[PDB]
């Protein structure tokens, strides 16, 4: 099955998932000079006060923090979005070293990691139907740099020892994703895809300009996770990022002048 290694990684995905070579693949490099301020973007609304986290899962590619999306609690709206998008999960991509790990790049700069908060468009009823639509998903992407610790991340860090290997999960209730946001909501936006197989072209990407800082100790604990299952030879879960893909017939819009 697909992964991030030499024999199953991003350069192989197109064989099982030919959309990998499609017209609106993600991630992309964000050329800050070419991105254009868009006055038609409405204010972005990140409304996470009633979020209900449930569980954290090592899926063999990353770890997902899952939310109760059975009703409108944690939602994203405004900006480029038409209607209401409900938070279903978040996860990260990260590197083996601090100089790589992000999926999006900014003027070709790679960050140490990238957080993805995944939301589905409520007009389609469920996530599965949403991923059959060109506007089914909105992913809020947040870069991580290594510096001061992010206090709101520590609860995630401290549970990772209990989900070291593929297929392990743990209760993860009462986690507040507001503690993972930077101060500014300035963002870039463009139409793209899932960055993992099945690579479906359903996503409105909203990538925040301001990174969050996490400590070296925090990201080092991400790097102790395993891609493999329990009892199998250890393959550290590192470098679980897809590189930038061709922009093709797309423009990146900026929320800020
Ligand atoms: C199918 C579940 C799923 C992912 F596994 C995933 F990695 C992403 S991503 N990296 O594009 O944010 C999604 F948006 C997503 F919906
Ligand atoms: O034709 C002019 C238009 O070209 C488009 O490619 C740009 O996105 C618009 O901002 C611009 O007004
Ligand atoms: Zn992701």
């Amino acid at each position: 099955h697909w992964g991030y290694g030499k024999h199953n990684g991003p350069e192989h995905w197109h064989k099982d998932f030919p959309i990998a070579k499609g017209e609106r693949q993600s991630p992309v490099d964000i050329d800050t000079h070419t991105a254009k301020y868009d006055p038609s973007l409405k204010p972005l609304s990140v409304s996470y006060d009633q979020a209900t986290s449930l569980r954290i899962l090592n899926n063999g590619h990353a770890f997902n923090v899952e939310f109760d999306d059975s009703q409108d609690k944690a939602v994203l709206k405004g900006g480029p979005l038409d209607g209401t998008y409900r938070l279903i999960q978040f996860h990260f991509h990260w590197g083996s070293l601090d100089g790589q790990g992000s999926e999006h790049t900014v003027d070709k700069k790679k960050y140490a990691a990238e957080l993805h908060l995944v939301h589905w468009n409520t007009k389609y009823g469920d996530f599965g139907k949403a991923v059959q639509q060109p506007d089914g998903l909105a992913v809020l992407g947040i870069f991580l740099k290594v510096g001061s610790a992010k206090p709101g991340l520590q609860k995630v860090v401290d549970v990772l020892d209990s989900i070291k290997t593929k297929g392990k999960s743990a209760d993860f209730t009462n986690f507040d994703p507001r503690g993972l946001l930077p101060e500014s909501l300035d963002y870039w936006t463009y139409p793209g895809s899932l960055t993992t197989p099945p690579l479906l072209e359903c996503v409105t990407w909203i990538v925040l300009k301001e990174p969050i800082s996490v400590s070296s100790e925090q990201v080092l604990k991400f790097r102790k996770l395993n891609f493999n299952g329990e009892g199998e030879p250890e393959e550290l879960m590192v470098d679980n990022w897809r590189p930038a893909q061709p922009l093709k017939n797309r423009q990146i819009k900026a929320s800020f002048k």
